[PDB]
């Protein structure tokens, strides 16, 4: 065997996590300190020693297994969190116990309520908020009664403090709609009405021995119907009295909003006494930003009309998925933020207070992906510059006095192995920690950003590397196609000893929607990793038209018309890499997820011919199906005046016909809240109407995650069955 | 050339039937056009024109002609729901003014309708609510007041009823000459209700979630009433008072079932009931009393039917068949030897004697005069799966003739018939092993008519088609019969080995081994394919007696899984079975049955097919699943409850290939019961196929679901048997 390299990346190793990525993850307490778990130590960036801040051993003394912790600002608390029950993406329910630190016990009077909603520390001392019931707590010390701030709480129709299913999954990517102001005098809330939003139901089949299954309702806005309504408040957390109920301020929306449905997305704390909001139109292409202020006689807030700021688009929505986020300075007259320039391209424009016109402190054809960092005399940002590759990225820092002044303070460092990046600074930039994901090993790092340089090595992957050096690992080829002269990338997973004079099959993996990008440096150790380096398959992926980073000509060019251009694109790129002359194309695969789905199914139900089989899980099937935020910001609404037309064109029952021509796969979660069952059963039943054979698989109460540890190789397996079958691989 | 997969799914060859009704005791109608046929001639005159309603507008679903032959009812708008049960829109014709009664018409979305059994009064019911029109055009009377959707059924069963007892949607009884109407009312109130959803047309934006009152085993179970009208005495002006037959004293005590309805006279009525325990039965018979108005159901004049080792009746307690005063009757039951025969009885004797004797059942009494009963049975040649028409002489029980045996010995095993009004004479329905064959005979003398249809177009067509053929015989297990049949390719090879698929139902007092003709998938496995099906009825099984029939008792996923297993084994050491090559499917119990021999890893079979299985007993029908096992509490029959279910053979499942395929919007068998074995095979990490049918039901019925599912069942079973 002479040592050479024999052994691939198998299905079960991917399965089974054989090889492992090991991750850094820290969190910042101070401005030169931060916490990491082995056991939990409290690190000095500035000397890289470190003493054991809780011993694992300190809460064996408990009952319950403990599934997450948050220490208070301060360090003289810790919130210890156990119960838990997932709910949607990122909303659940929990049990929780605080244990004083200075005491060193657990408090044991005023307990936070079992099935608590979302909880939160203030970002100064030790302030706590909290939901239960759908209602906002307040507890000013952990160990006293806690303050009830809103009465008016309702399952299923009024949330105070946390969002509803849309607005978790599609505005805010979060549960969370409460925001406490700098040194947590403010606390700021979101209030959702779904009284009228219509409810999509399905069974949940449980444990065997629930002999009637559950109906499951949600209040879910699809294309088209009733939204929520949002209003936003402001309480005061300094004068709330133990015999007079809270007072909440309201703030209510711009008058060119209430015209109409709108939503709020975007809350931002300027100062202690100024927040900024930013609006949104039901039709996506116009956003207003209000400033506020508190007024001192009154204990009102105010945002005078001088200070409104607009945002608006003629070729699409606003925002990649919302409106960019505010950075202000400290006095917070000013700010930062990303919007798109004159062509089309998103930069860091400088705003005054209250000034119309903002100017651009970068330029170029390229794109700003988010500003993470603003200090007195510097902003860090993170960009797609470094040799014109949207698929990199790298952090850097400008001069705020001198423009001209821009410097690369990752682009260089590791040049081969590191060409995407993301950062994590301290409480006040002094230090931050640079994370590396491709296209080598990921590779985590520390930083002093005075003179910017690395203290150490935090992660490098060397336990990973060693394992891997015997393996016979796929790599990735990073490239792009001219095509109506545009420039457009893709990326390739090819397979060991890779021979261009060879025929290859071909899997096309796409996502391809609104933003989307699937050529990146990452490193990945998935699905395609197998397929590359044991069945010498290429796992191909492309960004077409309507994929993002790289302008809005591209991005918005699908604009009003989803299943177009996008699903054209998809075909096309197979064509091409047909033409590159090492691709079977007799052999050649679609698969997709999500939006990614859709697409599969748009293709292989096109009778282009190019394609032989494919995978949808989870896909769209028609857009009335899906949620009115993500669908509207592309699709408009699906009424006769608006863009019904596209709505009723665009679906992939009225392509059944064609699935004649293709071996497809249909796969979806029967309890999947997002993408409902009824998008797949849609298909199924059209695929049925026209006499088409399909293969297809349901998971018994599987969300659109499919997610849970055997449903999730299940499905791998099945998928991989499916695939060596249309290939004729052994 | 073969008889292909297209063949069966688009029915390029056509069995033809012979549907009559019997109009008079001389005289039965025909679709055609509808003609009058007279039994005697043959002759037939037009009763009405194929297009009579040109002007319509309406697509005619069904006619209903009135016993005095003067009206014609007419469905239109027909909406199925069950398996029985359906809602519709009706005309009624008037056959000699020649026109449509528009006066006081049938509302929309009737539920059920039905003649009297003379005359032309009609009962019907909407929004389940009874109603009654003496005339055609004159006004109906309300009968029930209390009727409320899934809640209260006045005249009409709920799901589990129509489903598991009556195999009907109606409970509405007329009395002989239409002087009663008799009806039962159910009560759902705390019956929990199985959800689903139900997707519908694409241009649902949100899905349909269906709600039905659906007692699973061992859940609250509606409740029962009997009532009873007179219809000659109506009033317009005060409501109509409805008297109420309660249940006798030995059933009132807990749960029960009203499980059968049966006039005996002008005045005299027989109602059976039967314990939630499914062993023990009462039959009631209540006269009118005058001078009172009520009725009355004396204790000395009630009847216990019972088993010991087992249920009561097939499904059901049999139905009796008085004579004409009423005072004596005639059913079907289990004898001392547990073979069922027909007990003569007495209204107030106890004891009843045996008329039929021997080791074979009797199928079914057929007609009852003043010097003969008729019946069907299987005796003739000691064949579980023949039947044959036998008169019994009533004055000399040893005077048996058997009146279809020798017709055409050859083609002709199996036999259901057709008395016309006073059995005057009778239309014999030959449905195998030979091409069906239907016949009109004279009573008086039992000579033949003439034939009727003889199927001689299918006959010719068949004739330039390689056909398979069919085995039916027997194996002894510990000393006993038991019965398989074996479809066979054509130019059947005995030096050949062939791949074999076992074609499974195999639930209680199931037969799956008989003598009828069959065009369906088998069919086309044999001719094109060249696979073998067969099918095989092992312990458990019917028409053989209780021995056989009760082995499963309380006991279900266990003999007859165990016997489809060693059949297959014995089918093994028949010579011409490739053993490599061996799989087994079933839908409904065939589908538990199915699912449990995969997953009992016994190593026989390579792959088998699930549609629409049970998977836990917990899950299925309350009056089905009890009636075999009891109720699943700790105090009776829970541990064998839990030890019967699919998903605990998950692990097994990683020896065989398996294809499970269920209808989303199955009312029968939930979605459930599927959906917890897909995710036990998952749990355990079993690759399998799967298929869903969206919006199909127990039936999988619809034209495309159905050319659908098999094209996807003959892909499995080719690929698993290495078929191109
Ligand atoms: C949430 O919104 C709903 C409607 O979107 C509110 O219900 C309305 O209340 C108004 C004013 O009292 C009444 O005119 C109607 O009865 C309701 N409107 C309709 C047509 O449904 C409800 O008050 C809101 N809830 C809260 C507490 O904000
Ligand atoms: C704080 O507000 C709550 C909610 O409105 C008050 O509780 C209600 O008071 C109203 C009338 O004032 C009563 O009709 C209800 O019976 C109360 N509902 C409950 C118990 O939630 C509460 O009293 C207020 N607290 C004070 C004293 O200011
Ligand atoms: C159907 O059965 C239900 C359930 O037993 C009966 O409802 C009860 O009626 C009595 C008297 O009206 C009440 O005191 C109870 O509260 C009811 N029970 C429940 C839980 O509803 C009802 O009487 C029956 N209805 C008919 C028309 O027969
Ligand atoms: C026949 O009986 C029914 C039900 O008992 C009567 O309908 C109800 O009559 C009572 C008063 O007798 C009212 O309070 C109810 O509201 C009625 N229910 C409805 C809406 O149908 C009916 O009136 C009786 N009819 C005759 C002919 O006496
Ligand atoms: N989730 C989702 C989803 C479902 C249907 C259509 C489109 C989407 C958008 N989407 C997202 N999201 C993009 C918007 C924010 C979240 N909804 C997640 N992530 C991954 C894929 Br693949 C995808 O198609
Ligand atoms: N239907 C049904 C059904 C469902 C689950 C278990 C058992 C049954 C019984 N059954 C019936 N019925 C038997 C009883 C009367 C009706 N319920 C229909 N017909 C055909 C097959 Br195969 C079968 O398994
Ligand atoms: C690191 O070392 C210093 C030495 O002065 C020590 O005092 C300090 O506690 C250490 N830092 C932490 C946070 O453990
Ligand atoms: C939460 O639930 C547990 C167990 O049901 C209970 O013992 C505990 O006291 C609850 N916490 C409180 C007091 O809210
Ligand atoms: C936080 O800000 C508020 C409002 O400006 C101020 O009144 C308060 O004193 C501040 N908190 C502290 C403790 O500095
Ligand atoms: C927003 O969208 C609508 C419909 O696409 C369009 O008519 C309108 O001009 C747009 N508004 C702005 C401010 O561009
Ligand atoms: C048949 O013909 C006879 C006379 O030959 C006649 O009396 C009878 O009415 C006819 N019946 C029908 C229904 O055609
Ligand atoms: C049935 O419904 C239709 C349309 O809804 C109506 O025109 C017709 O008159 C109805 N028939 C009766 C008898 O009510
Ligand atoms: C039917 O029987 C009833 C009750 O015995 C009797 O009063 C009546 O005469 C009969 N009806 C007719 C019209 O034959
Ligand atoms: C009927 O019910 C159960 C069957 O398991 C049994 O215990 C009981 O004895 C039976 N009754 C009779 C007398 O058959």
């Amino acid at each position: 065997h002479h040592h050479h390299s024999r052994k691939t990346y198998t299905l079960t190793d991917y399965l089974k996590n054989t090889y492992r990525l090991k991750l850094y993850s820290l969190r910042w307490i101070s401005d030169h300190e931060y916490l990491y778990k082995q056991n939990i130590l409290v690190f000095n960036a500035e000397y890289g020693n470190s003493s054991v801040f809780l011993e694992n051993s300190t809460f064996d003394e408990f009952g319950h297994s403990i599934n997450d912790y948050s220490i208070s600002p301060d360090g003289q608390f810790i919130l210890l969190e156990y119960n838990y029950v997932k709910q949607w993406r990122h909303s659940y329910t929990a049990s929780y116990d605080i244990y004083d630190l200075n005491k060193r016990q657990l408090i044991t009077e005023e307990r936070i309520p079992n099935n608590t909603q979302w909880v939160t520390w203030s970002p100064v001392g030790h302030k706590l908020a909290y939901v239960w019931n759908n209602d906002i707590y307040v507890k000013i010390e952990p160990n006293l009664p806690s303050y009830r701030i809103t009465w008016t709480g309702k399952e299923d129709i009024i949330y105070n403090g946390i969002t509803d299913w849309v607005y978790e999954e599609e505005v805010f990517s979060a549960y969370s709609a409460l925001w406490w102001s700098p040194n947590g005098t403010f606390l700021a809330y979101a209030q959702f009405n779904d009284t009228e939003v219509p409810l999509i139901e399905y069974s949940f089949y449980s444990d065997e021995s629930l002999q009637y299954p559950k109906t499951v309702r949600v209040p879910y806005p699809k294309a088209g119907a009733v939204n929520p309504t949002v209003k936003f408040f402001v309480v005061n957390t300094d004068s709330l009295s133990s015999v007079t109920n809270a007072t909440s301020i309201q703030i209510t929306a711009p008058a060119s909003m209430l015209i109409g449905d709108h939503y709020l997305c975007d809350v931002t704390w300027a100062t202690q006494e100024r927040i900024s909001l930013q609006w949104l139109r039901r039709i996506q292409n116009y956003s207003v930003m209000d400033i506020c202020d508190y007024d001192e006689s009154s204990g009102r807030w105010n945002c005078l009309v001088a200070r409104q700021h607009i945002e608006m688009s003629t070729t699409g929505w606003v925002g990649r998925f919302r409106p960019s986020e505010p950075h202000f300075t400290l006095d917070g007259n000013s700010f930062y933020k990303i919007i798109s320039n004159e062509e089309g391209y998103r930069h860091i424009c400088y705003f005054q207070i209250d000034k119309k016109d903002c100017t651009f402190i970068t330029k170029g054809t390229w794109e700003v992906i988010g500003i993470e960092a603003l200090t007195s005399d510097y902003l860090y940002y993170i960009s797609n510059e470094y040799k014109g590759m949207p698929g990199g990225r790298n952090l850097y820092k400008i001069q705020l006095s001198d423009y001209t002044k821009v410097t690369c303070l990752s682009c260089e460092l590791n040049p081969e192995r590191c060409q995407y990046y993301s950062v994590s600074f301290s409480k006040e930039a002094k230090y931050y920690q640079l994370r590396c994901s491709g296209p080598g090993l990921p590779l985590y790092t520390l930083h002093s950003s005075v003179n910017d340089k690395g203290l150490r090595v935090l992660e490098d992957n060397s336990a990973l590397d060693k394992m891997l050096q015997n393996v016979q690992m796929p790599s990735k080829k990073l490239d792009f196609i001219i095509l109506n002269e545009t420039k457009f990338w893709y990326q390739m997973i090819l397979p060991p000893h890779f021979d261009k004079s060879k025929k290859y099959p071909l899997l096309l993996d796409v996502y391809a929607g609104p933003c989307s990008q699937k050529a990146d440096t990452v490193f990945r150790l998935n699905w395609a990793t197998y397929l590359a380096s044991t069945e010498n398959i290429i796992v191909a992926s492309f960004d077409g038209r309507g994929s993002g980073y790289q302008g809005d000509k591209i991005m918005h060019a699908i604009n009003r018309r989803l299943g177009t251009f996008e699903v054209e694109d998809q075909i096309e790129a197979a064509r091409q890499f047909s033409k590159m002359g090492f691709v079977d194309n007799k052999r050649i695969a679609i698969w997709g997820w999500s939006y990614g789905g859709y697409v599969t199914s748009m293709v292989l139900g096109s009778g282009s011919g190019v394609f032989k089989c494919g995978i949808a899980v989870a896909p769209v099937s028609r857009w009335e199906y899906y949620d009115s935020v993500y669908t509207e910001r592309y699709m408009g609404l699906p009424t006769p005046e608006d863009n019904l037309d596209h709505y009723r064109n665009s679906t992939v029952m009225s392509r059944a016909e064609n699935f004649k021509q293709v071996e497809y796969l249909l796969i979806h979660g029967t309890a999947d809240d997002n993408v409902h069952f009824q998008q797949s059963a849609q298909i199924s039943k059209a695929l049925v109407d026209v006499g088409v054979d399909f293969q297809a698989m349901w998971y018994t109460d599987e969300d659109h995650g499919i997610a849970s540890s055997t449903a999730h190789q299940h499905i791998y397996t099945h998928m991989s069955h499916f695939i060596k079958q249309c290939f004729s691989l052994p």
